[PDB]
């Protein structure tokens, strides 16, 4: 069976879709990508494996190897797409679309066309005469809870030289990203008349105590850590929404906090849990049981691929071009625990999420050559 | 798309290319040439064929892809020698597979070192490569020699390294000695043996030569030494006498025929004045009586040096060590452009026998070969 042409590739890839979301109703199975990436590897002559992953509303891993032995190149990306919001989307999120030198589409940019280049490069190259192994990962629910990459990381053998996850970064290499952990705080108080307030417990002077503390957590991460690399040097700590309390004329009942955290590379979240525990362990101590904290989703640590790695060496001389770090968060921390790690990836992270999603065309050339050139450097010789 | 391995060597071998001195039995290798022409224009190189001035309509072909300096030379003969029709039990010009060996005359010398060039470049995008590559398909190896000599004297071309595919067992042969063959002939002056006087007897001036000869030999065998090969110096080697009709007349003439093999990094103009200055007390006493005349085109001893890139990464490839050896190739004529190897597929023992073969074990390791080391020394 013959590959599609590249933009039949993308185009059927945009018009499957997969959207991954916190709501069920929302919360689209990606097994209908996943079986059309699978096939194609397989028509390729790759051995392709699909796997349920655990805990997910019918979502599914993909690995497909070519060879067998120690090493060679994982070439990684995820399924899923974020929602889209059709109040603001004015062409069809599942028609990839052509206008302006640009390819339009939800996860045009972010990020199955990866997918399509890492197929289209792989067109004609005989899997056979690779000297190393080539696998390539397509995971679960990365824009929710990246159960897809963490369940792969905890359970593969695979431990190759290196690897890529081809998000975008303007074909920009990044070597390291801070983590992202997100909490709801929920305090549970008393109701009452406002007419004798200490009748009661008050959840938002108990919400005001615990903020006072998490403040400080925030100016202590500030104060000690620093990575000048980063355009923001410091773990960050944000307050992002609040709610509580039925009326002004009652006792504030509960009380619910928001807030995130991004730590730098090289802090635990074993670490950060304990400071952030230590930051409210004050209130929950004056007050037994009515502090609860909640996860947003599963925290994921921060990442930097080391030094002085083959793959930085090639990847830089092929682009002319450094590597950069980020703020923000991918599934490379799960990988980096399997091989040395880069984010690269065709399109912008200013499309990404966006309405109206686009990839440009003239990222086509560029990135097939890329992909052709780490595959001859790392499977070939 | 090319047509498969199999389908090349059969039409190589199919085509007869054989060479030799005589007129009624040295075929042309146009045929030859025009189907390995095409084939390298179906895979995008240039590609020029030459006339070899003073051959029977013989050519060479030199297949070119990429610009600049240095790449990478794959070199063979499209000649072979003739068949004993009483010996051979298949057709030679039929390749015939049977228990493992591919039977027809160049199967092992050396058609099938082209079938795996052009086999291995089948799906290679020489666009691609960032230095270039070349292939040399010469003339009359088996007789003269005129193809690789005719090449290696009007070329600008200066690759990085070259290899001839001759039969190796593909083991890596870095060296071989010389040969050269002459007649040295003297003219006397006839009259009856009862009168000496009135003459000049050539085999008493053979005499007089053949001791300046012998005792070149010895020299030859005391002061030159090359411990790798077999014999480890350059041989002197007589082989024929011949003169005068009768016992009772004075001897008129008297040829000798003789050959001596030098080591590597002795030139044909070293050798050539050593033999001059020992028939020079003979020629000096006898103004134009002595002559010496080549019985076939000298042919200069070769080595590449031991230490060379390309002896380091074919040794790895192949898991065999460079040998030298005692016959001769075209090596010191691609040897003037650049450091040479002889390495290829088949059998030296199967080269010139009745019912030649190459074995199909050689197919993917030949394959494998030419695929690294085009890509070692061409690809970036
Ligand atoms: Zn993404
Ligand atoms: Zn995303
Ligand atoms: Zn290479
Ligand atoms: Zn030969
Ligand atoms: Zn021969």
């Amino acid at each position: 069976n013959k590959l599609p042409p590249f933009i039949e590739i993308y185009r059927a890839l945009i018009a499957t879709p997969s959207i991954s979301a916190t709501e069920e109703a929302l919360d689209q199975s990606n097994a209908d990508l996943i079986t059309l990436l699978a096939d194609w590897f397989k028509d390729l002559g790759f051995n392709v494996e699909v796997q349920p992953v655990p805990g997910t509303r019918n979502k599914f891993n993909m690995l497909a190897s070519t060879g067998q032995g120690a090493g060679g190149l994982l070439l990684a990306g995820h399924t899923d797409t974020v929602p889209f919001d059709d109040g603001r989307w004015t062409r069809d999120p599942f028609t990839l679309t052509e206008h302006d030198g640009k390819l339009y589409g939800l996860g045009t940019a972010d990020m199955k066309g990866f997918f399509a280049f890492i197929l289209d490069a792989l067109r004609d190259v005989d899997v056979t005469k690779l000297k190393k192994p080539l696998y390539i990962l397509a995971t679960a629910d990365e824009e929710t809870s990246m159960a897809g990459a963490r369940y792969f990381a905890e359970t593969t053998a695979l431990r190759p030289d290196c690897a890529i996850i081809g998000e975008p970064t303007s074909l920009q290499p990044v070597r390291a990203h801070k983590g992202h952990i997100s909490n709801a705080i929920r305090i549970q108080g008393q109701s009452g008349h406002s007419s004798d307030p200490a009748r009661g417990v008050n959840a938002i002077e108990l919400m005001h105590d615990a903020i006072g503390h998490i403040l400080q957590l925030r100016d202590n991460l500030k104060e000690r850590y620093h990575y000048e690399a980063f355009t923001v040097p410091y773990p960050t700590l944000n307050l992002g929404h609040i709610h509580g309390g039925d009326a002004s004329n009652r006792i504030c009942a509960w009380c619910e906090l928001h807030m995130d955290i991004r730590p730098l590379p090289g802090m635990t979240l074993n670490e950060l849990n304990g400071l952030l525990n230590d930051a409210l362990a004050p209130v929950s101590e004056r007050w037994p049981g009515r502090l609860t904290v909640d996860e947003l989703h599963p925290p994921i640590p921060g990442y930097e691929c080391p030094p002085n790695h083959q793959l930085v060496e090639v990847v830089e001389k092929l682009l002319g071009a450094k590597t950069e770090v980020v703020n923000y968060c991918t599934e490379a921390p799960f990988i980096q625990t399997l091989c040395p790690t880069l984010v690269l990836g065709p399109g912008s992270i200013n499309q990404a999420h966006q309405p109206d999603e686009y990839l440009e065309t003239r990222f086509i050339k560029p990135t097939r050559e890329l992909i052709t050139q780490v595959i001859h450097h790392f499977c070939w010789h």
